[PDB]
């Protein structure tokens, strides 16, 4: 088995406005995976922004978007959420989803270096 994810979504958009992006999975047992977006804004280095386990445990969201973004999973259609809400020209970034084996990891998981597939990235940029 091979995991793939196909990330949808994105866009320019206005201060203020609100976002989802789709990370869509593709493998077996999506439910051993630890899910987790990432985002690169320009210059700086890649940052943690959320992270989900599975459906009834509570997320790790970064304190930079908490209350604003929320993370969600889909287990019909295989694919994880990222609700972007009251967006800031500082979102401005292109957003990464990450997959990593539970087993041999551990939870919370912030280090991108400890996960194993990634998408390809959605651009997002937030106008005023």
């Amino acid at each position: 088995g091979q995991v793939q994810l196909v990330q949808s979504g994105g866009g320019l958009v206005q201060a203020g406005g609100s976002l989802r992006l789709s990370c869509a999975f593709s493998g077996r047992t999506f439910s051993m995976y630890t899910m987790g977006w990432f985002r690169q804004a320009p210059g700086k280095e890649r940052e943690f922004v959320a992270a989900n386990r599975g459906r009834g445990l509570s997320p790790d969201i970064a304190d930079s978007v908490n209350g604003r973004f929320t993370i969600s999973r889909d287990n019909a259609k295989n694919t994880l959420y990222l609700q972007m809400d009251s967006l800031k020209p500082e979102d401005t970034a292109v957003y990464y989803c990450a997959a990593d084996l539970q087993y041999g990891s551990s939870w919370p998981q912030r280090s991108s270096a400890e996960y194993d597939y990634w998408g390809q990235g959605t651009t997002v940029t937030v106008s005023s």
